[PDB]
């Protein structure tokens, strides 16, 4: 057992473990839909920037999980990332409702995890859990809703038209 | 009785906190309609934006008629800031027209004040209101009137697409 | 029901609505005082530049509240703003401990609604009223105490020189 | 009783006078290895560097307590500060390995203050414990292990080489 | 099929897809030794540094392998990421030997990959993976081997001296 | 015995051990009284901000006798730092007033300590008391007997007000 453990449970150990598989999964999703808005009949350059981005966010957010594994004393085992559920992810609005999907599955993982951190009592990695995933996951969530309502109201998907000024308009400066 | 009062008539004091209370609601009307955009079932953020400056707008109004009053000898009494009509704005082109409506209802009342300060001869209170409120007012009046016929040539409120692009093209730079 | 809803109370919602109105409600407080300094027969100008700042403050923290109920999915709601207590505010010394009484029921409003946010397992409620509330409260709350205590051993509200004196030399750089 | 005081336990401000005990033996700890390593027959001036850095931070981990219970309301009472179990550190391993058991101790105690603040329901008291202190320790114990662990695997203590390098390449840029 | 597909035969297509999964592969493993070696009772940051740079090219070089799939016209089909062979690395050495084998593996991959372009007379393949991959994977083969043999002459894994100077020394500056 | 020992009596040795720990004493003595005047129900910044550069300046006063120890050879031996005798400091003019008292006691000490090295013939010694500790005695003595005699003028401790005054134009800028 390491030198600097202390008040780390190894239900919280094997929940980060988890939780670190989640962030990864969550990139290659992303990762996934960027490059089907790069296909030639897509091409929706700033969706596939859009999440492109979201993807290295997320490999960033598994990479935070690991170094708290380590802080912690855990020690990391890591599993296979299992392929998304499409290839094809059908148009801008629909992949921007997957990504809605997707986050708030994270946030329950994440929320449950805050539970179980909150029960036994280890109140370092409840405040890690507040300060770097909550609100980026509420801030994720409203966000992705904007879109998926702007699209909407904009006759998307039956519109390409719409989709296409989404992305100059909307997803060309942030 | 206070030692800076000189022809500043009971009728035109009791106007001025009628105006107060009147410049508040506006500003309250305001943040109402602006964090109405911001609802992620509406999501048009440069709407809310454009709302929220109006809302910080009339709170100065507000106050430089306070500043007014202890300038002239009045007591300042407050009252509540009664709610607005509606907590549901249905559209930015609803909520422009109620903007409208708003602006109207308050420069008749600066007009009835001016009216009144004529009427008592004041003119320093007269002066006042024409320089800080009527043209402002004026200005504000044609601004709405402006947004609301491109509004509806767009094809609002009908063309969700309609209100997204005035929201990004009209809104976006001023 | 709204799609970014996630581990939101509807006894959240209304609890936020409610904080809304009562940070609301402190802004007008704050303003009333504001421009009692502003009066001729009282004539504190940094007291006056005081309260203002606080009273701007207030507004900031109800509108980051609203923006976290659109943020969480809930639907805001506005009430009333009801009028101060008081349209005489005495004194420096006599603004000043009521500014401590209502920071310290505002403050009391937030601990409940923090007492709420944890038994209905919301930690990111939680960790925002944490982070943006909580010890800004306990801030607001030492100052004042640390003000009413200078007022008093100066010889306030006795003595108008006291209330000058600190007018000019405690309320004039921050 | 204080006119600031809100929600604060007698409990609370008990444990904070212990805390603030605490923190100044570990700077008085720290202070004693750093001068050991300044010895004509230790001579490890980064090691001496290191210790001393440590003891100043304490040393303000200690003020923010005292300023914290003079915000809350409680009232600071100071004892005596118990001087270092050991006069002699033996070797930079070893001072290093007595590092992390205080660390360790001092962790123990932030973490009873924390459930303490939680079950006498003092959200505010419970975030400065997550803000300011919880991950320092966790950043501290990480720390000193990792040291340890080089230390270890060098040589050291057998080996005075060891301990030489590791003092210029590793304590000798941060 | 697609509109802008030329000369590009199914085989490579398939190829491209699973180079693409290699590719990640690698960036998994790399990303797993990263972080053995930022453990407490390993403590060797340049490694981990090492290792973390490794991985994050490798997710580049996965992603210009989509780009490129596009590019010909060609459909991206992501498959599940398997888990590095190992969760504990022993050793910056071994460490250091797994990423020699690793390195070789894909090398041959490519070389592979080259073969199967030049037989379907497909020359902007071809030339694509000698100017973005294949001078690539010499540079990484002859670092990765260098390493190998300084850490073997210095002693390591036997000395844990030699690992640590390495770290400072070689890992250091770059 | 130390090698580089030269001059240097036991007697003297001992002496700066009990030098080093009246250093310490005073430096706790002096934060003691800083958040004394940090306390909500006194609330004088100033005198706050005087007595905490004076605690800082004693812990380096120490400092340099620890290095001056392990310069002539000699050993440190720590012991436990005292409590104030005070809790509560009673009012500004009693804290400048103990603070007198303090410096002339730690005066006497050094003092003594100079009669100490010169009897031993330690000029080495001597020029360092002289140098590095008696005239600073004499500038802090003169000081504290400057500010008890403003403050005595003034009415304090009698008035709250001429306490109030000092704290802002004698101690607010030095
Ligand atoms: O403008 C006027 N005063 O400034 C005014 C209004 C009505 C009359 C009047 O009585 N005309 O016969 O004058
Ligand atoms: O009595 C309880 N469950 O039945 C209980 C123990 C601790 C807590 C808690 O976490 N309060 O914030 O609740
Ligand atoms: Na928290
Ligand atoms: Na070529
Ligand atoms: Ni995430
Ligand atoms: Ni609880
Ligand atoms: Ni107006
Ligand atoms: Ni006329
Ligand atoms: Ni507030
Ligand atoms: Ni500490
Ligand atoms: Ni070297
Ligand atoms: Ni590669
Ligand atoms: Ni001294």
């Amino acid at each position: 057992t390491s030198q600097v453990r202390q008040n780390y449970h190894q239900d919280s150990e094997a929940a980060i473990n988890r939780q670190i598989n989640l962030e990864l999964y969550a990139s290659y999703v992303y990762l996934s839909m960027s490059y089907y808005f790069d296909r030639d009949d897509v091409a929706l350059k700033n969706f596939a920037k859009y999440f492109l981005h979201q993807s290295h966010e997320e490999r960033e957010h598994a990479e935070k999980l690991m170094k708290l594994q380590n802080q912690r004393g855990g020690r990391i085992f890591l599993q296979d990332i299992q392929k998304p559920d499409e290839d094809d992810w059908e148009s801008g609005l629909n992949a921007m409702e997957a990504a809605l999907h997707l986050e708030k599955n994270v946030n329950q993982s994440l929320l449950e995890l805050h539970k179980l951190a909150h029960d036994k009592n280890d109140p370092h990695l409840a405040d890690f859990i507040e300060t770097h995933y909550l609100n980026e996951q509420v801030k994720a969530i409203k966000e992705l809703g904007d879109h998926v309502t702007n699209l909407r109201k904009m006759g998307a998907p039956e519109s390409g038209l719409a989709e296409y000024l989404f992305d100059k308009h909307t997803l060309g400066d942030s």
